[PDB]
């Protein structure tokens, strides 16, 4: 249930972004929808991964995910926050992405690694930052890692 | 919740089957906790990946994870079940477990890679099969993962 809520909040996330990336806006309408599934699919479970490896939490931000933007915070004269550099919003230091890169495979016969790393999987990486940036996610994947 | 269960769920039955694999059993009680927790997330979610790979199911049991046992099947006059051959029970094709073993040498720093597969390997696998075998997990993980 939780499990569930949380792929298809990925997978309608995915679905309003899918566009942005090349690799995954001119597919087919059923294969579209296989390989959004299987990007949020991973992205949830690599997410959870991250965050269960002992010492994986970003040294940099400490697990927030976030730092200060210079530029926005003295215009504003508020905190402004940006994505951490290190990790890119994560909060971690990240899985390797081979095992979703072969379920795409399956959906994307001729799609090679490097393919896939400048058209595809940069839709993967946003929905692990949506991971963490959805607090019901971050927070459920949380207590139950810990 | 869902997830916190199943992990719960998986970190008891380890620490009940711990006796059974000399990597584990040797440990203390917070390395053996922490380890032992660790092995139980990472199964979860190597258990979801595999279900979530198209074609992964097993195409020899189907995706059951059981397979009938001729040898006890005729010696009892019943069908008996047994273990699939192929997939051992999990139902799907396996993900390497090269990040859980990684995860794993941050509390047992020394451990090699042959002796992670020979004494702590079959630990995590064994939970992997119990991610297939509990209703609960094996149900919430296929109903989340298919569309
Ligand atoms: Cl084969
Ligand atoms: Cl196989
Ligand atoms: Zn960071
Ligand atoms: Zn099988």
């Amino acid at each position: 249930s939780d499990k569930q809520k949380a792929i298809n909040y990925l997978m309608q996330f995915a679905h309003k972004v899918s566009g942005k990336y090349r690799g995954v806006a001119k597919l087919e309408g059923n294969t579209k929808a296989k390989v959004l599934q299987v990007l949020a699919t991973f992205a949830y479970a690599d997410y959870c991964r991250s965050a269960a490896t002992p010492g994986a939490r970003c040294r940099d931000c400490h697990g927030t995910g976030r730092a200060v933007d210079i530029a926005k915070t003295k215009l504003w004269g508020r905190v402004v926050e940006k994505e951490c550099g290190r990790c890119k919003g994560v909060g971690y230091s990240r899985m390797p992405a081979s095992a979703a890169y072969r379920a795409v495979t399956m959906l994307i016969p001729n799609l090679t690694q490097p393919t896939w790393s400048r058209t595809v999987k940069p839709l993967y990486d946003a929905l692990v930052v949506q991971c963490h940036k959805e607090e019901s996610i971050a927070d459920n994947i949380l207590n139950a890692v810990t």
